[PDB]
DNA sequence: CCTTAAAAAGGAGCT
DNA sequence: GCTCCTTTTTAAGGA
């Protein structure tokens, strides 16, 4: 009955916001929580501590940009096999077992420019470590369907190539496919008064089966919205 | 590429 | 390491 919660926190270099995120995570009580864009540099890795979530695996560059992290609840059990940390801090893959069941989580943050090509280059750069139990989530910085933009301007070529490279490895957009005809968005761009869903949850089709519920959470922490996923 | 808004990060000047 | 203000950063439409 585990729950996974993805969020683009947009910077964590102030201790006050760190305690705010602490309280928010305690209130949400996720089995696993995926943070993107911590803007934490590796020197500062040790500053991300949240009581009740002792196990934290981040990936940080040497500049206050990007920075991903995966937090595991003390209430749950997590036995990791192998962990791959991006040298630049844009993705981290944690592979192992959650409640005895196998699971490989890819927490990804793509740059805004050339986002779909970056996502697929990582996706096929790692596929030997990819498998049938995969869960790739995070800050895609790109739409996937035409409904992921309020403008509804139908989707770029690189993005549909990505939605089909998902296909050639049998990965599918858990949210788009447990929720098509969606008008829920994760990011609001003020300079344009537009809305988009650039944050995503994308898993193996094997695990369709297990996926029970998805949800989208407004918060006071970031200009992005969090995505919750119930697993049983 | 260039511009935007608005928040995150940085920096001056004192504590 | 502050307060208060300046600069950088980040998503995204328009040329």
């Amino acid at each position: 009955h585990i729950t996974i919660l993805t969020l683009n926190i947009n910077g964590l270099n102030s201790a006050i916001k760190r305690h705010r995120l602490a309280s928010w995570i305690k209130s949400q009580d996720p089995s696993v929580c995926c943070i993107q864009e911590t803007h934490l540099t590796c020197r500062d890795t040790h500053r991300l501590k949240i009581k009740g979530w002792r196990k934290i695996y981040q990936a940080n560059g040497k500049q206050k940009k990007a920075g991903v992290a995966i937090l595991v609840s003390d209430k749950t059990d997590f036995k990791p096999t192998k962990i791959k940390r991006d040298k630049e801090g844009h993705y981290i893959m944690v592979k192992g077992s959650i409640q005895q069941e196998e699971l490989t989580i890819l927490n990804i943050y793509a740059p805004n420019t050339g986002a779909p090509r970056f996502i697929k280059q990582v996706l096929s750069d790692l596929q030997r470590d990819l498998d049938s139990h995969t869960l790739i989530m995070g800050a895609f910085n790109t739409p996937l369907s035409t409904l992921d933009r309020s403008t509804r301007q139908k989707v770029n070529k690189d993005t549909q190539e990505l939605n089909s490279a998902l296909h050639q490895a049998d990965l599918i957009d858990i949210y788009r496919t447990l929720h098509p005809k969606s008008t829920e968005y994760t990011f609001f761009s003020a300079p344009h008064h537009t809305y988009s869903k650039i944050d995503h949850i994308v898993g193996s089709k094997a695990l369709l089966s297990k996926c029970k519920r998805t949800e989208i959470i407004t918060n006071k922490l970031s200009d992005h919205s969090a995505i919750k996923l119930e697993l049983r």
